[PDB]
C-alpha cells in the first residue's frame, strides 16, 4: 500500500483565456504595463491559484534536504435550513395525524305551532377530517479509519479537528436534505393545482407591472384577514379566518432586488408600498409561473419522528461506521389559506370542490351537495351534475339534491363538471365525492 | 405452549413492573426509579440514547429470558425424564449387580474359604445421543417504542418475545425423543412382541389390549423375569414406573378407559404415564413400553446471546440449548411390533466380556429372543485362532497355554433354509492375562 503520482503538470483543471504570462511581456501602453516592472511575475502567474497535488521539492541551497510543509489549515462550515422555523414538535408514537374541522350551520325561523312536534328532531353538524402519514425514512453513513489516518498528521490537535469536520458534514447533509424536502412540498402542492391562483402579468417586466403586483398582493392580504371569514382561499372551501401576523410571503432574491431598487428607494413614505406579512427569501421556485407564495402559519404540517445516531466498530479493519437515521412526516393542511400569485398563462378554471366529500346515506336517504368553482377570471361558469352509482332509481337534481333507491348496494360517486374549452374541443374540470350506502 | 405474563409472574418473585435491571445496571441517573403509574418518564429515559437503550434491552432479554425459559422448560409434562446439570465424572457407564439366591448356612463348607470373592458386577456402557441447536429471533425498534404506553404493553411484549422460543423448544423436544426411540429400535435392543394391526378390526384392538395387559403383568412380576431388557440381567420393575409411548392413530382409536384398567391405575394417573406421538417412521412399530429410568436427559447448558444491527435498526437474540440424551441398557423395553419380524431377533451372551488366564476355562450361556415358542439351537464358535483353545457345544471354553492373542466367543443361531442369507450372532470378548 503505497500510492504515488509522477509526471503531473500544474495546469490540470485549467482552461486558459488569454495567457496573461504572454500578454504581459508584449505591451505598448496596454493595461498590462503596470506589471512590467515586476521581476518575479512569472512564478506568481504560475502557482498563484494553488495546485491540486504537490511533489517533493529539494532545497535550493543543499539539494539533499527537502522542503517541508509549514502550515496546515482545516476549513469548517455550518449549514442551516431557513425553513426550520416552520416545523412543529415531535410525534414519537404513531405514523398518522388526524385533523378535524367543523363548519357553520343554517338559521331557521321561529314557529311555535310547528315546534310542538319537531322538538326531538336532529340537525347534523358539518365536520370534515384529513389524515397525514409518515413519508420520510433515511440515513447517512460515514466511515472513519482513525488508525490509518495518523500518518497524515504530525500534531494531535488537527486529528480531532479533522474527524469533527466529517461529523459536522453529516449534519450539514441532513440540513440540506431537510430544506430540499420542505421546498418539495410547496412545489408539488402547486403542481397538484390545490393553490388559489391570482393572475399577474410579470413582476420583472416594468415598474407599472411591479406596482400592480404590489397592489394585488395588498388587496389579497387585506381580503384574507376579514373578521367574518371567507371560503375563497382554502382548498376545503370552509369559512375560515387568518391573522396578519400569521401570513408569510415567500419570494426569491431577484424580486426583492427589483422591488427595493425600483419602487422602494424612490418612494416617500415607503411603508405604504412594501409587503405586509412576514417576508422570506429563497433561491427561486421550481415551478414555471410561480413568483411569490402567500400562506398561513398553520399551512405547514411537517413533523419529525426519529433522529438517532449509531456507531459500529470493526476490530479487524480498525475503523468506525457512523449511521444517522432521520424519520419525518411532510404534509400540508388544506384548511389554511394559500395564494399562488402566478404570472404565466393559466386556465380559466383551476378546480371544482364538492363541499361534502364523505357521505354516509341510507338506502332511501337524501343528501345535499354544493359546488365551489375556483375561477381565474371575472366570468361565471355553469356546473353539471352526474352520478356513477350503477343502479336505477337513484339520481341527483341540478341543485345537487340526491335521491337513492332502496334496492341497491355499491359505491356511489357524485361528479360535478364544468366546461372551460371551446366548441368541438371540450375541456372539463371535475370534482368527486364518495358516498357509502348504509342498510 | 400457551404461556402468558402469569407464567413469568409466578416464575419470578415480583409483580408487574420491575427495576432490577436499573438497580444492577451512570445508568442509575438516567431512568426514574419509581414503580408508580408513570410510564412516559421511563420510556423517555430508555429511549434517550442508543447506548442506554441497547444496554437495557440486552440485559433484559438475556437475563430475564434465560431465567423464565429455564424455569418453564422444567415444568413441561415430560419433566420426569429431565435431570439437572450432568454430574461430574459420570464415566458414561452403568454398573448393576445381578440378584442371585442366598447360600445355605454351612460351617464346615465356610471354614475352608472366607476371602473368596462372589461375582463380577457385569457392567456395560451408556448409549448416548447429544443435541445442540439454536432458534434465534428478531425485535424491532418500532415495537419497543410502542411498548411503554401502558404497563400492559410491556408485559405483552415480554410474553411475545418469550412464547415463540419456548414453544419451539417444547415442540422440538418431542421430535428428539422420537428420533432417540427410532434409533434404539434400529439398533434392535428392544424385546419384541408380535401383534397384528390393532386398527384393522375390533378383535385386533382387544387382542392388543389383552397382550399389553399380559406383558405388563409379566414385567411387574415381584420375583423378577430376566426375559425382557436389552441384556438378561434379572431386573424387576414396578407398575407405576411403566411408561407408554404410542402412535397417534392407535391412541385415538383406543379409549381412555380399559387401557388404564389393564394396569392398576385409573385415567387420572394414566394420562401422566402415557405419551402420544404422531407416527414412528420405523417399519411397523406401534407402541413402546419402557421403564421409568430407561430414558434420561441432562442439560449441558442454556444461553441467550444478543447482537444489534445499526444499519437495519434492530436486534437479534439467539437461544442456544445443548443437552445429552441417554438410554439405560439394564431397563426393560418392549417394542410391540406388527409385521414380518424374524422368528429369532437376537442372541445375547450372559458373561459378556471376561478375563481369563492362560490355562483356565470359562462357561458361556446364551439367551435367544425368539418371537415363537419353537425352540432354536445355538452353536458355539471360538473365532480367535490357536492350538488347544476351543469351546465345546455346551458353552465351556478352555484356553490353552502359550497364548498371546485375544479371542471372541460367538453364539450362532440358524433360522434360514437351504439358501441362508441370514445369521444372528452374539459376540463375547475374552481377554487373556499371562500366567
Amino acid at each position: 500500500m503505497r500510492i504515488t503520482f509522477n509526471d503531473v503538470k500544474t495546469s490540470l483543471g485549467i482552461t486558459e483565456s488569454y495567457d496573461i504570462v504572454n500578454a504581459i511581456r508584449n505591451s505598448q501602453g496596454d493595461n498590462f504595463k503596470s506589471y512590467v516592472p515586476l521581476a518575479t511575475a512569472n512564478n506568481v502567474a504560475e502557482v498563484g491559484a494553488g495546485i491540486l497535488i504537490n511533489q517533493t521539492v529539494q532545497n535550493d541551497f543543499i539539494t539533499s534536504l527537502v522542503d517541508r510543509i509549514g502550515l496546515v489549515v482545516i476549513r469548517q462550515v455550518s449549514l442551516n435550513n431557513p425553513l426550520k422555523k416552520f416545523k412543529k414538535g415531535q410525534i414519537p408514537l404513531g405514523r398518522t395525524i388526524e385533523e378535524i374541522y367543523t363548519d357553520i350551520t343554517k338559521e331557521k325561523q321561529y314557529d311555535a305551532e310547528e315546534a310542538e312536534q319537531k322538538v326531538f328532531e336532529r340537525e347534523m353538524p358539518n365536520v370534515k377530517t384529513l389524515f397525514h402519514e409518515r413519508n420520510r425514512q433515511g440515513f447517512y453513513h460515514q466511515t472513519i479509519q482513525d488508525d490509518s489516518l495518523k500518518t497524515a498528521f504530525v500534531s494531535w490537535g488537527n486529528f480531532e479537528s479533522f474527524v469533527s469536520s466529517i461529523i459536522n458534514a453529516i449534519y450539514n447533509s441532513a440540513e440540506v436534505d431537510e430544506y430540499e424536502y420542505m421546498k418539495l412540498l410547496v412545489d408539488n402542492y402547486y403542481s397538484k393545482g390545490l393553490f388559489t391562483t391570482v393572475k399577474i402579468d410579470e413582476p420583472t417586466s416594468s415598474t407599472g407591472a411591479l406596482t400592480e403586483f404590489v397592489k394585488k398582493m395588498r388587496a389579497t392580504a387585506r381580503k384574507l384577514t376579514l373578521p367574518q371569514g371567507s371560503r375563497d382561499w382554502n382548498s376545503m372551501a370552509v369559512r375560515t379566518r387568518s391573522y396578519m401576523e400569521d401570513l408569510h410571503l415567500i419570494i426569491d432574491a431577484d424580486l426583492e432586488a427589483e422591488l427595493d431598487v425600483d419602487v422602494l428607494a424612490k418612494a416617500f413614505n415607503m411603508n405604504r408600498t412594501d409587503f405586509l406579512g412576514n417576508v422570506t427569501v429563497i433561491d427561486g421556485f421550481a415551478s414555471t409561473g410561480l413568483e411569490a407564495v402567500l400562506v398561513d402559519k398553520d399551512w405547514f404540517m411537517v413533523y419529525d419522528n426519529l433522529h438517532k445516531m449509531e456507531t459500529v466498530r470493526n476490530p479487524r479493519g480498525l475503523y468506525w461506521n457512523y449511521y444517522y437515521h432521520v424519520w419525518q412526516t411532510l404534509s400540508v393542511s388544506r384548511f389554511a389559506n394559500a395564494v399562488a400569485f402566478v404570472s404565466g398563462d393559466v386556465p380559466a378554471v383551476t378546480q371544482v370542490i364538492v363541499s361534502p366529500n364523505i357521505a354516509a346515506v341510507k338506502q332511501g336517504g337524501q343528501q345535499q351537495f354544493t359546488a365551489y368553482v375556483r375561477a381565474t377570471n371575472a366570468k361565471d361558469h355553469k356546473v353539471v351534475w352526474s352520478v356513477e352509482g350503477g343502479s336505477t332509481g337513484t339520481a341527483i337534481t341540478g341543485d345537487g339534491l340526491l335521491s337513492v333507491s332502496g334496492n341497491e348496494d355499491n359505491q356511489l360517486t357524485v361528479k360535478a363538471t364544468v366546461d372551460i374549452g371551446t366548441e368541438d374541443k371540450p375541456k372539463l374540470v371535475v370534482g368527486e365525492a364518495v358516498v357509502s350506502i348504509r342498510p
